[PDB]
């Protein structure tokens, strides 16, 4: 939880961030495995869901 020990903040409790496709609400890592889904999603479920997704591999180590 957010009060655990270090300081921080945003609270999550989701493994999964449900990203909606066309209107509806599914699983991100479903989004990110059916094209067809993607491709479904409005300009603003798009540029969310790939905005989600870009926050994701904006930091590698590798």
């Amino acid at each position: 939880e957010e009060d655990e020990e270090e300081d921080d903040e945003f609270e999550e409790v989701a493994d999964d961030p449900i990203v909606m496709v066309a209107g509806r609400p599914f699983s991100y890592s479903e989004v990110s495995q059916r094209p067809e889904l993607v491709a479904q999603m409005t300009p603003e479920e798009k540029e969310a869901y790939i905005a989600m997704g870009q926050r994701m591999f904006e930091d590698l180590f590798e």
